């Protein structure tokens, strides 16, 4: 479509960014579809990724800005929030303003307010409208990626619920759906009042295949070919072409295990002792160490495990082709581009047998565009599934998108809301919002039996009142506000308004509510038992029978117990060995303890418990009381934070009056860097 076609629609301008950035001609789908995107109606695009769905998004947000509008666009994940803001910092160039929304719990972000492009998750979205965040009926244009996630349980009913807010606070509100291909989109589409375009088109054509006892058969279409070969040389030889292989394990271990196995082909071919280095400098235990190995040979594994700096250099350096081989577990975020040749599925179990939706996913990531005339998806099984493997999902088709909105915690979660932001001031009214879900629009079930006792519920928790008409309490409209599950603000408010805490108490009181993540207590951790024990006088409860009840505190203490030991500096690579995880899961939970310490804090000073403040820096940093001062300051964390104070080096004071002191510490480039700082911040 030569995309001067596209002048009179966008600006010339805006061509020319299109032609900075290298896009010359549009993709077939991409042409087909401009005539809707450019239209003012409601639009669903369900496309491939690679056949360029973002940009016509992007063409269309700046469309509605040159018109005087206001677009937000929101994912379902921070990383794909991230990639998104940074590729649409171009518009700067022409003079759009681009924002992204911020990490603060209950903020309304205002400054976003003058943005012409606002990027956000969809539960920030939903908290920003929580937090009546003046902006939001300035948005003219709402962009929801990723819409076929209606399916997921954990993520379907918040896109439900903030797209129904957002079209009844705004009746002009022009909705625009990106979506997977899938065999019911376009009831999507009719749930958005909305006009579509479905295509399959992909750049480069997609080939699928099952290796089963060194033998390939690989399919395009009907049409088949077999070869003799095994796995190892179905990588190599995609190695030594620096075509980039990404291979799917089912559980961490898998991944571990085949990544070291794949080194030894990748080490011929790469060695990246820098990137060794960069693998290894916030840890160095023992998964960290293994990585780094696997990384100088040129191969590693990516999982949940990892900490986020570890999955950022693994990914850039695949994108960079000096790691030839990825080995990932399937959490893998779809909105991690790693441009991959060939796609290896050894992964049958996902939690549960693995989606056809999900294999799909997989498959779909194979051929990178302008390199590849073909890209190869393979899947890896045994003699007895092969049949099922050909036939139910490489000849498969993705499952319908089935909304999972009724359920009593996603009603109980977004009732509250719903009552709290005025959206519904009697049952009638919640049932009529309920009505404009994508759950009504594919059962027209009326819920008014189960938001009856939600509602009920919620009154017995003391976070609404239901007289002459609903309203909140004090109490639901600061958990509203907290985007807490409401039984998580009970639990709060409960004990808080009884007691007073200790740490191990109030990291307890954390661990007991749904919204925390727990650990698992294993058969070897009767010393869990033993501490709940010899603790229980400052918990908030002890269990009277070795009922199930038993169990899951027994599960909450060791969660309780992990946090404690962070809190009290314990060496973090022995906190993972103690406690079974790997350092991105304590990262994991340490920061969702912060968060969930805000709450409980909040909730506290509301009802004048003093006995938890203090709590939430020491979870964000991992110190005692008397380091939260050297913390503060910038490339001062919990290790040198101890090595200083324990020197008698206790404030920016200290450091900056013992420069040479602090560098023989804590090293002098680092004492420099910190001594700038301070000296920059007075």
């Amino acid at each position: 479509m030569k995309v001067e076609e596209l002048a009179e629609s966008i600006s010339s301008y805006a061509v020319g960014i299109l032609k900075e950035e290298g896009i010359e001609e549009l993709f077939p789908p991409q042409a087909e579809a401009v005539e809707k995107v450019f239209s003012g109606k409601n639009l669903l695009l369900a496309m491939p990724t690679a056949a360029g769905k973002t940009l016509l998004a992007e063409m269309a947000m700046v469309r509605e800005a040159i018109k005087g509008g206001k677009s937000l666009y929101v994912v379902p994940l921070r990383a794909l929030a991230g990639e998104k803001y940074e590729s649409f910092k171009k518009w700067e160039k022409i003079g759009l303003r681009i924002g992204i929304s911020t990490g603060d719990y209950e903020s309304r972000d205002e400054h976003l307010g003058d943005c012409d492009i606002i990027v956000t998750t969809s539960e920030k979205a939903d908290s920003l409208i929580r937090n009546r965040a003046s902006w939001i009926k300035a948005v003219s244009c709402l962009v929801v990626d990723e819409i076929h996630l209606l399916d997921s349980e954990k993520r379907g009913a918040t896109l439900e619920i903030l797209v129904t807010k957002m079209r009844r606070m705004n009746k002009a509100l022009r909705v625009i759906g990106l979506s997977a291909t899938a065999p019911n989109v376009t009831e999507i589409a009719e749930w958005l009042d909305a006009d579509y375009y479905v295509s399959d088109w992909r750049p480069v054509p997609l080939v699928e295949g099952v290796l089963c006892e060194g033998t390939l058969e690989l399919f395009d279409g009907a049409f088949s070919t077999s070869r003799r070969v095994k796995f190892e040389e179905l990588v190599e030889e995609c190695v030594a072409e620096n075509g980039g292989v990404l291979v799917f394990e089912s559980t961490r271990r898998g991944a571990e295990k085949t990544a070291v196995k794949l080194s030894a082909i990748t080490a011929k071919y790469v060695e990246n002792e820098g990137l060794e280095k960069a693998i290894l400098e916030e840890n160095e235990g023992e998964m960290s160490r293994k990585l780094a190995e696997c990384v100088r040979k040129g191969a590693a594994f990516h999982h949940a495990g990892l900490l986020n700096g570890q999955r950022r250099v693994v990914e850039d350096a695949f994108r960079r082709g000096n790691i030839k081989v990825v080995v990932a577990t399937p959490t893998l975020a779809a909105g991690v581009n790693l441009p991959a040749r060939r796609v290896i599925v050894r992964s049958p179990i996902f939690g549960r047998p693995i989606k056809v939706s999900e294999y799909k996913q997989m498959a779909g990531r194979a051929g990178r565009p302008g390199m590849d005339e073909r890209g190869e998806a393979i899947i890896i099984v045994g003699k007895r599934d092969r049949e099922i493997a050909v036939k139910r999902y490489i000849f498969g088709e993705p499952e319908r998108i089935t909304s999972k909105l009724g359920v009593e915690t996603h009603l109980r979660f977004h009732s509250l809301s719903i009552i709290c932001d005025g959206y519904a001031k009697t049952l009638e009214e919640l049932e009529d919002f309920f009505a404009d879900t994508f759950f009504f629009k594919q059962n027209e079930i009326s819920l008014s039996y189960e938001l009856e006792r939600v509602v009920r519920q919620l009154e017995n928790w003391g976070m609404v009142v239901e007289d002459h008409h609903l309203a909140p309490t004090k109490l639901g409209s600061l958990v509203s506000r907290l985007y807490i599950d409401p039984l998580t603000g009970f639990i709060f408010h409960d004990v808080l308004s009884r007691m007073e805490l200790s740490d191990i108490g109030a990291l307890h009181l954390i661990c007991r509510t749904p919204d925390m993540e727990r650990l698992t207590v294993r058969k070897t951790d009767s010393w869990v038992e033993e501490e709940a024990f010899r603790l229980r006088k400052e918990l908030s409860y002890y269990p009277s029978d070795f009922s199930v009840e038993y169990d899951w505190f027994l599960s909450e203490v060791k969660t309780a117990l992990c946090l404690k030991d962070w809190i009290e500096e314990k060496d973090e690579d022995e906190i993972c060995a103690k406690y079974g995880i790997a350092p991105g899961d304590l990262r994991r939970i340490v920061e969702t303890a912060e968060w969930l310490s805000n709450a409980m804090n909040r909730i506290a000073e509301e009802v004048g418990n003093t006995s938890v403040s203090g709590l939430t820096e020491r979870i964000k940093h991992g110190v005692k009381e008397e380091l939260l001062e050297l913390v503060r300051i910038r490339h001062i964390g919990r290790v040198r934070a101890r090595k200083l104070y324990n020197a008698g080096i206790r404030n920016a004071e200290d450091i900056v009056r013992h420069r040479e002191k602090v560098a023989s510490l804590i090293g002098r480039g680092i004492a420099e860097r910190v001594v700038e700082g301070i000296s920059v911040k007075s």
